[PDB]
């Protein structure tokens, strides 16, 4: 259909995948929900109002996938975290399962506002987290860190900590923004840096505080500590370096870009095989950087990219045959092996390009021939087109070395 990826002539062009809440209807694993192994009693203040929480009832039960499913416009539903007097350690974890390029991260509580929460991204299927911001009425003394740091063009990647979310304007919703105040953000096409700072496979969220302990057996005030949410968006893009409009499921199931442009991989980050004469970059508004297929006049299966060539050829061509067949050669498959000469009725391109020079063993120097005129290296006293009878006043000798001696009594 249209392939927002060429242009109406076929001319490629950078193309991205559509803005989506990439958290909508994925999993998020929770490290704790209430009602999980027997009821447990929560109360929010409006007049204070308990429920029962029991996982057991669909009524009565607050798990993490009401984070990222549709919500009704008066009716949240909300993930709830097992009352405690002692509540912290608490995490969400939410897996993209394919790398993004993030523009913000949502969160809609539905009680209190969390004093004290920290947020991470993994870039590798969470294997390992790094923080991206962090909310705290301490910053210092809880996660290390001095609150509203400046982001100088020396710490774009910054992890900012602030205690401004307590009587934010959203209330209680809370915003990551990831390119707010970052001062290379009108240049984002050119910066590796923020291109990694908005590159994550996963979120994770780790609650440490609801309050500071400044909000009857203890099993009443039990009801009000715990932690609750209930919409969880990450807005971004799939990301797929310019050279893809969309992704897709393979016929292997992988979550992948659709990869334009000849390029390959996941994320459209490599060249696709044979195509390899350009090396690969990130498509932009300029150019495409579209992938370029090695040139081996139909005589090669692989090539390779070969960096000083292709700075050599004055940026232009790398691309470095492998294995040229049919008695071709060089880096083009273009020229012919030893032993072997340009066939000039037919094309390079042809299986039959290079003929045997013929040259007889004996008779010649060399098996490589003259590549123009087929003419071989001929001994002395040696004549023919392949160098395989005697000149006349020469006579068939016996050694190899010298095979045609001088006749005796022949006038020169
Ligand atoms: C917020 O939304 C939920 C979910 O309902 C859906 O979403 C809303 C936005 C709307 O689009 C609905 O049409 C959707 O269905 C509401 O919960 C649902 O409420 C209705 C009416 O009370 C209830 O219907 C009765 O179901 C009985 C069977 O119940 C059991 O079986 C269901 C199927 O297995 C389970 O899902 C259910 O949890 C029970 O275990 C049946 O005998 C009756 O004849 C009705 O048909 C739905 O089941 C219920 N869905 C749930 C609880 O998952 C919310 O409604 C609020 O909660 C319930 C408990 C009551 O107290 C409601 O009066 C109350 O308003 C809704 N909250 C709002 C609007 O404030
Ligand atoms: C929080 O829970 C995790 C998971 O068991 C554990 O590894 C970690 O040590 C706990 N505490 C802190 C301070 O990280
Ligand atoms: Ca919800």
């Amino acid at each position: 259909d249209h392939d927002p990826c060429h242009d109406h002539t076929g001319r490629p062009v950078r193309c991205v995948p559509e803005f989506i809440n990439a958290a909508f209807g994925k999993p998020v694993i929770a490290s704790d929900t209430c009602g999980t192994n027997r009821p447990d009693k929560y109360c929010t203040v409006k007049r204070e109002q308990c429920d029962t929480c029991d996982a057991r009832n669909h009524f009565q039960s607050h798990p993490a996938s009401l984070l990222t499913d549709l919500n009704s416009i008066g009716n949240m539903t909300c993930w709830v975290s097992t009352p405690s007097l002692s509540p912290q350690n608490v995490s969400l974890t939410l897996s993209l399962g394919k790398k993004f390029e993030l523009t913000y991260v949502s969160m809609h509580f539905c009680s209190r506002l969390p004093d004290s929460m920290a947020l991470y991204k993994s870039a590798d299927f969470g294997k390992t987290w790094t923080p991206f911001q962090f909310y705290s009425s301490e910053c210092r003394r809880i996660f290390g860190r001095d609150p509203d740091v400046s982001i100088t063009k020396s710490n774009e990647q910054e992890a900012v900590c602030t205690a401004s979310h307590i009587m934010g304007p959203g209330g209680n919703r809370v915003a990551f923004p990831f390119l707010e105040n970052r001062p290379s953000a009108q240049n984002f096409e050119n910066s590796p840096v923020l291109q990694d700072w908005v590159t994550a496979t996963d979120i994770k969220v780790v609650f440490s505080r609801l309050s500071p302990d400044q909000a009857e057996t203890d099993d009443e005030v039990k009801q009000r500590y715990f932690y609750s949410m209930g919409e969880l968006a990450v807005g971004g893009r799939c990301k797929c370096n310019g050279h893809a409009s969309r992704c897709i499921f393979d016929k292997m199931g992988r979550y992948t870009c659709d990869c334009k442009h000849n390029t390959a991989g996941t994320e459209c980050e490599m060249c696709k095989p044979f195509h390899y004469d350009r090396p690969w970059g990130r498509a932009t508004a300029n150019s495409a950087n579209s992938c370029v297929a090695c040139n081996c006049n139909q005589h090669a299966k692989r090539c390779r990219f070969d960096a000083e060539l292709f700075r050599l050829s004055g940026n232009r061509s790398g691309g470095v045959c492998l294995n040229c067949r049919h008695n071709t050669a060089g880096r083009n498959c273009h020229l012919c092996k030893p032993g072997f000469v340009r066939d000039t009725s037919l094309p390079m391109t042809h299986r039959k390009a290079c003929k045997s020079c013929g040259c007889h063993p004996v008779g010649s120097l060399g098996k490589s021939c003259n590549q123009s005129s087929g003419q071989c290296v001929c001994k002395p006293g040696v004549t023919g087109t392949t160098c395989n009878r005697c000149a006349k006043g020469y006579q068939q000798s016996r050694s190899t070395v010298t095979p045609c001696i001088k006749i005796p009594h022949h006038h020169h």
